């Protein structure tokens, strides 16, 4: 199988500068090289260049709507293209708003996919529910069919077509949810596993359950959208929205490994890694390193070890 | 439902100064305010003023017995008063010795209550088993019926009436038990979940089991007596008896949330937070903050999010 | 039962200086004294003195083969001697390469023993698979019967006799395995529980399973070879091969306690504690302290508490 890395150095989705540098940091950490060492064929598609929409006025509260919509429209395009060719897309990005694009494009080629969202937040605020004007917190809203029309059209997202329904997505790691967001997910009956459920069940049962839930009937393509703030700050401190009591490094890797074992990994998102937000270089090295780890995990690397087939090491 | 916060700035239960400042710290962290944001009606009853008993001689080994017994007798009174009115008591305190009062008063109004004790210790030493005259380590002994007479009467605790038996209390988080203490709990066949049980079962099964055990037959009122040292030092470092390998922040919240879900929370104790014992302001900010969190959890705040009823955020 | 502490201040098994100081550090932490406080009879056999083999040339890649083989031959001797007498051997050592000796000697007296290997690595590289001539990474290879002849004889290990087979050993905590090592363990069908299994099952089921696997049919003696890097660097930072996302302090203790409860603890190894590798004195105090704890755990100390029999504390 083939892998196509795609940088998405974007940051207008939120108010803290730095996330754009994410892809650079990950690459610098030897993501590509390491990935190549896997049983997969890899090709770096470089970092997309986002044209900045001059005079991007704040749609009501939402900020930089046109910049975000265009950047995403450009991504969904690049993504759909590679998916078409039958290669696994890996978007290294800035903020989580780019998920809109990454997923829209993926849906185009595999309209039946499901989405596994590991984040500490739901990012399902509609332009009508956000406190901030931050789009990195509304991604899911632009992708859910059930939310269609539930909020004004947005300057630049005209091109988006609610691809998945609330029955095809599953959260994991929720711990900081806005009232509006809770309302929604409860109303649309969206499956989820907040840290309280992870606590109760254990990452073991969690994955077991999300898999039956999303792949019980039909076996569809999987889209792993990983918000790095999904892990506890102690592992991925360099992020914009650190929230305590999150997923442990192990839990993070257990997830990525099980998804590997399904063999249904079609698309992947590694978002929110902000190099500039580390209090000590260590914090940044740490954040990045596990990001890479989660990635390699997705593509094979087991914690029990791996050996090349047909080779008698003895 | 109504909530009544009660400060118990007491510290004679143990040898390290600072715990009295506990309530102030918690309030300063905006405990009251936040609580108000909950679906509950809150009223701060202020910090009780404890009259210091001059020439409080050490009964054998036990220290400051009269100061402790009077402070508690004063509390049990204030507590019984609010419980009477049908409001939920929340004792913000200094050391865990004030549990005597908090519980005695609570029993008066609900003699059928059960007690969930999250602590790293048992605090069940009788004045005959303590190494240190510290009363903060003997609370349970003064409350257990089965221990009645098993130790000399104590200067000031005359007014106490062993309210609950060993069949109505359950420990959670034990990890530093004195030989005398182990003898007792094993002899009185008291239900408990030490870190080794939590490790074996998982906080999931733990809560499940303590609930069946204490609420299987009849549904009674719940009294949560939370010793802050129940969580690993890494979360609540600012305490007098830090003991490694304790309850994780998550585990702590899971507990408080399940108890919320029973709807049987009648009384609550937030003890041992000592602001002065933090090596770095962070350690104190950290300790306090999660204390508040455990509190808000008890009263609703879910990690999955919360939304106000009858409001269409859409 | 009797306990015999044996220091093995060795370090030629690997390239970082300091591990020889391990025993000193552990003793200085009051290991002996504390052990004495247990229901066990203890005797310190002091630290063996290892004669350095001059002009120890690198057998191909392997480094200091003769120094290592001799030091081990000297240990297996000292060990076999105490085992003979019917006392439990506790090897406090430098690097994990001394496991060769500790186990060989133990096998002599109890050829039916089983080995529980808690380490973050497998240390099963044959002199033909190692990237680094480091012997501390090949211990298991010199002990497995199934590996006999699968690699050239080594200058000084002539005296070793593959005592156990792949059906009598069980790993716990694996997370950094070399390709060669993975090949082997997969080829020899060796039972193991890498962190991913621990994640799936929980330390509870893990121990339960390893016990049924190794003690299902016959009840044999247990040899606990504990590599300190088995625990996450956040607990035992002072080691040469720190690897993230490892065994939690609790998990570590849970293991040692269960093995205590089988009553089949015959031999024990506390390896890799390197006092000189701590970034801050705290890291070293921390590493050592838990080492001691895992030890006392093996010999009784429960997290739920312990009380002396026949004594009425009341
Ligand atoms: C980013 C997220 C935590 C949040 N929903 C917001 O308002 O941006
Ligand atoms: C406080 C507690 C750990 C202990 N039982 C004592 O003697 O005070
Ligand atoms: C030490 C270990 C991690 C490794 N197998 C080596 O080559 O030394
Ligand atoms: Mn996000
Ligand atoms: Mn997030
Ligand atoms: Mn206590
Ligand atoms: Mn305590
Ligand atoms: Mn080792
Ligand atoms: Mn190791």
């Amino acid at each position: 199988k083939p892998i196509e890395i795609i940088g998405a150095p974007f940051s207008k989705g939120q108010p803290r500068g730095g996330v754009e540098k994410g892809p650079a940091a990950l690459r610098k950490a030897g993501l590509v090289e390491k990935l190549k060492e896997t049983e997969y064929n890899v090709r770096d598609h470089g970092d997309l260049a986002f044209v900045d929409v001059p005079n991007d006025s704040p749609f009501q509260i939402v900020k930089n709507p046109r910049s975000v919509g265009k950047a995403n429209e450009q991504l969904a395009a690049v993504v759909a293209e590679t998916q078409k060719n039958g290669t696994i897309s890996v978007v290294l990005g800035g903020d989580h708003s780019m998920a809109i694009g990454s997923i829209s494009g993926h849906a185009r080629v595999h309209p039946d996919l499901c989405v596994i969202w590991v984040d500490a937040h739901t990012d399902i605020n509609t332009p009508l529910t956000t406190s901030s004007g931050n789009l990195h917190g509304q991604p899911v809203a632009f992708l859910l069919k059930e939310l269609k029309g539930k909020f004004p059209d947005v300057p630049g997202f005209s091109w988006v077509t609610p691809c998945i329904s609330a029955k095809d997505i599953v959260y994991i790691g929720l711990r900081d949810v806005d009232p509006g967001e809770h309302y929604i997910i409860k109303t649309l009956g969206i499956k989820y596993f907040s840290m309280t459920e992870v606590d109760k069940l254990g990452i073991g049962k969690v994955m077991e359950e999300t898999f039956s839930y999303l792949l019980g009937r039909k076996k569809r393509p999987i889209h792993l959208s990983f918000d790095v703030d999904g892990l506890d700050p102690v592992f991925t401190p360099a992020t914009g929205t650190p929230v305590v009591g999150g997923l442990s490094y192990r839990e993070g890797l257990y997830i990525t490994e099980e998804i590997y074992k399904t063999g249904l990994l079609s698309g992947l998102d590694i978002m929110e890694v902000n190099p500039t937000l580390g209090k000590t270089p260590e914090e940044v090295t740490r954040t990045v390193n596990t990001a890479v780890a989660l990635t390699l995990s997705c593509f094979g690397t087991k914690r029990e070890g791996n050996h090349k087939p047909e080779t008698d090491y003895l």
